[PDB]
C-alpha cells in the first residue's frame, strides 16, 4: 500500500544512494541481503568496514549484497556529508552498496527502518529502537529479516547464518 506499517518485505522500499540516485530496492529480489546503520567516528567503525568488505568479497559470488546506510543519530559519528562519507568508505575499499546519509529512530526515521525495527511482528507503535552504529538485519532472498544482530556483534557472527540463505 507505500505504508510502511503494512509492508512484508525488503523489496517495498525505495531510498537513495549516496550520490542521490533514488534506487528501488526490489533489485536485490532473490539475493542474500544484509542492512546495516553505519557510522565513521564510531569505536567499532574499523571492525564493522573491515569484516564487512570480507563478507562481501567471500560471499557477493553467492549473491550477497550489503547495504550501508549512514546514520549520525548515535554519539553524532556520522557527521559528513554525503559527498564527505562516500570519500570514507573508500578506505576500506568498499565495494557493496552506500546509501544517503538517513535516521533510523524516531519521526524522521526512512520508512524501510521504521519496517526493520518491527520485524518480529511489531504492531506498528515503534518495535525495537535501533540502539547504537552498526546494527545488522539479514534479510532472505523473499525479503524477509531472518536475523537482527546488534552493535556489538561483529559482522563474523553473521557468517555462520548465512549459507543458509544463499
Amino acid at each position: 500500500t507505500g505504508d510502511w506499517r503494512t509492508a512484508t518485505s525488503l523489496y517495498e522500499f525505495s531510498a537513495p544512494d549516496i550520490d542521490g540516485n533514488m534506487v528501488d530496492l526490489s533489485k536485490y529480489r532473490g539475493h542474500t541481503v544484509i542492512v546495516t546503520n553505519v557510522a565513521s567516528q564510531c569505536g567499532k567503525t574499523e571492525v564493522n568496514y573491515k569484516q564487512l568488505v570480507e563478507l562481501h568479497e567471500r560471499y557477493a559470488e553467492r549473491g550477497l549484497r550489503i547495504l550501508a546506510f549512514p546514520c549520525n543519530q548515535f554519539g553524532k559519528q556520522e557527521p559528513g556529508s554525503n559527498a564527505e562519507i562516500k570519500e570514507f568508505m573508500a578506505r576500506y575499499n568498499v565495494k557493496f552498496d552506500m546509501f544517503a546519509k538517513i535516521d533510523v529512530n524516531g519521526d524522521s526515521a526512512h520508512p524501510l527502518w521504521k519496517w526493520l525495527r518491527e520485524q518480529p511482528n511489531g504492531k506498528g507503535i515503534g518495535g525495537n529502537a535501533i540502539k547504537w552504529n552498526f546494527t545488522k538485519f539479514l534479510i532472505d532472498k523473499e525479503g524477509k529479516v531472518v536475523k537482527r544482530y546488534g552493535p556489538m556483534d561483529e559482522p563474523k557472527v553473521i557468517e555462520a547464518d548465512l549459507p543458509k540463505y544463499f
